[PDB]
């Protein structure tokens, strides 16, 4: 129990298939799940979409092709594939050319109709939206909608710091950054900021102290449709395909044209494995809106995703999540709220159906992979290779949800929702001892005593 001052612990530990818990500490109390939400996303995804689902992107033609000229529109139909790469667009364009299209007497349509409404879930902090871990998981993703930039201080203080960016990234960078002399009075409270604008404009503002080396930065693309469009436009031009119209967005549901090129992701089981092992927000959130699209046959939205996951858990898994709030697939949202006792029902379902789902093998294994390769507390408890669990991690939050095989060989499911492991400013970069000692004793206890 003895953690630092002010932290909030809800904890439940329960033998697989048992009706009573071994440990029950505030298990009914709802908490922020953070990335442990991905356990629920993966279960709902496997039930709704199946392990063999693949994300799809196509180039389609609407119109007849006469002497190499398409009389009509080229449609690039995006499908929320989180693994789509620039190369993939290049290869699809190569295929289009090879099929005999040299020219489009028409428009080039960037079709995102698979999804609708905002590409950002309710409850996501605005300030993180330009960080790649929170890049809007839109229908149109290329290279994870994340790009990098180099910021160089100016040789002469007072002059503008300047930005280098690879020419192939269709973004527009502006610097309003003032370079500060060493010892400037401004260093303390002058911030270095990124301000996103329309059409993938970014302005860097504020101050940068002199440095000998450039500062590397990575940012999230805010308008994936425009970004993918510019990549497509560039690849069309390089392949020698001309067009008379313009690049337009297509957002309304429409009958497919003739598929001339396509790309499918790896199978969903493989993607869910990456997601659980590495805690991939983008895979979780593209999956989440896909679940709603599939279940209700409507463009995927956050609301449809939430409704669908609740229905799938109740109807296929027998889990009534009650007053649980599910806002997204990744757990980014500060709106997500769930009790250890509700997550426990999910974990029990997974364990009972694990031979069907092949689910537990996707979770990080303590001491081997993903997020638990070295978790000090688990290592020190002597439980490496005995815990398969999903982390939920952000400032002051140390959640864990999954399974442990005990000294007697009994498998137990557990949920540790721990937050407010906040520290005073003067110790903010050190916060470890109590957690590690707590986890070491706890999982040692659970392991040895069960
Ligand atoms: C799940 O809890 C996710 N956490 C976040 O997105 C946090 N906003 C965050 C924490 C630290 C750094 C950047 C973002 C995922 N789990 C994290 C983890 O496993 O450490 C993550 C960084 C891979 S994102």
């Amino acid at each position: 129990t003895q953690l630092p001052a002010g932290a909030n612990l809800a904890l439940m530990v329960q033998k697989v298939g048992a009706s009573a818990p071994a440990i029950d500490y505030h298990s009914q109390q709802m908490a922020l799940p953070a990335s442990t939400q991905k356990v629920i996303t993966a279960l709902a995804a496997l039930i709704q979409l199946g392990p063999d689902f693949r994300f799809t992107t196509t180039l389609e033609t609407k119109g007849n092709v006469e002497n190499g000229v398409l009389k009509g529109d080229l449609v690039a139909r995006f499908g929320a594939d989180p693994t789509l790469k620039r190369q993939d667009i290049r290869n699809m364009v190569a295929t289009l050319k090879k099929s005999g299209v040299n020219q489009i007497d028409g428009n080039v349509l960037i079709d995102t109709s698979i999804f609708a409404s905002h590409d950002k879930a309710p409850g996501w902090p605005w300030n993180d939206m330009t960080q790649c871990f929170s890049a809007p998981p839109a229908a149109a993703i290329v290279d994870r909608n994340c790009f990098s930039v180099s910021l160089y201080s100016a040789p002469k203080p007072g002059d503008m710091a300047f930005i280098r960016v690879a020419s192939y990234y269709p973004v527009t960078m502006f610097s309003q950054v003032r370079t500060l002399p060493r010892g400037s009075a401004e260093a303390q409270y002058c911030e270095l900021d990124v301000v996103p604008g329309d059409l993938n404009r970014f302005t860097l503002t504020g101050c940068l102290p002199q440095r000998s080396e450039p500062l590397p930065l990575a940012f999230a693309v805010q308008d994936g449709a425009s970004y993918a469009g510019a990549i497509l436009k560039y690849e069309l031009k390089q392949a020698g395909i001309t067009w008379s119209g313009t690049l337009l967005r297509q957002t309304q549901v429409n009958e497919p044209g003739t598929v001339v090129a396509s790309k499918q992701s790896a199978p969903l089981h493989d993607l869910l494995k990456i997601m659980l092992k590495k805690s991939d927000n983008m895979i979780a959130d593209t999956v989440f809106r896909m679940i709603g699209h599939a279940r209700f046959n409507v463009p995927g939205t956050w609301r449809a995703g939430s409704d669908a996951v609740r229905q799938i858990l109740r109807q296929q898994a027998g889990v009534d999540i009650g007053n649980t709030i599910i806002a997204d697939g990744s757990g980014l949202s500060r709106h997500n709220l769930i009790a250890p006792a509700t997550m426990m029902q999910v974990l029990q379902y997974i364990a009972q159906h694990d031979n069907e789902l092949n689910f537990i093998s996707m979770l990080p294994l303590a001491g081997y992979d993903g997020s638990l390769q070295y978790r000090a507390g688990l290592h020190q408890a002597g439980v490496d290779g005995k815990v398969s669990a999903k982390t939920g991690s952000l400032q002051g939050v140390y959640n864990l949800a999954g399974f442990i095989t005990t000294a007697s060989g009994q498998r137990m499911a557990f949920v540790q929702y721990l937050s407010g492991y906040a520290v005073e400013p003067a110790d903010q970069r050190n916060r470890r001892i109590p957690l590690v000692r707590f986890e070491s004793r706890l999982y040692k206890d659970i392991y040895q005593n069960n």
